[PDB]
């Protein structure tokens, strides 16, 4: 409980700001993705809800917004992908450093 | 107060079955992502902490486990991605029907 957090806390501190920052950065990115998907889900059930109501040209604005949200999330996930690559190479670099030492 | 949650109820219930399940699968995958990230961080820091103290073998073992967790994670992110694409397909199909 509280002691496991101390150990968890402990663990994080022995990690160069290099890595820790990219992890929380990935954290934030994942949060962003979840949020984008939420607004998409809402756009979608409104599509199904109103639908014929508010005319059928409502699909234009709606579907455009759906595509926008979806693309946004995709870009955010591609960004987490980049960040994980970064963390990967930064592992490798700190590694090699220690090995020839 | 929780009107946000009754509204989300009515929200969800407007979706067809396919779409609902893909979204809930997605949420499951998010959780799994958060755990993979977590676990990976922990092996990384622990490996740094105990890097110099332990033997070459221990370094190689921790590194293999780290690599695991990494690819692990990476796979989950792809599945979440994949789910999002399925959802978008189902959506524009439910439009092409109308």
């Amino acid at each position: 409980a509280m002691l496991y957090l101390e150990d968890y806390l402990e663990m994080i501190e022995q990690l160069p700001m290099d890595l820790r920052d990219r992890f929380t950065e990935m954290r934030e990115m994942d949060l962003q993705v979840q949020n984008a998907m939420d607004q998409l889900e809402q756009r979608v059930s409104e599509f199904f809800m109103n639908a014929k109501k508010n005319k059928p040209e409502w699909r234009e604005e709606q579907m455009a917004s759906i595509k926008k949200d979806y693309y946004k999330a995709l870009e955010d996930a591609d960004e987490k992908v980049q960040l994980a690559n970064q963390i990967y190479d930064l592992v490798d670099r700190h590694l090699r450093k220690l090995d020839q030492e």
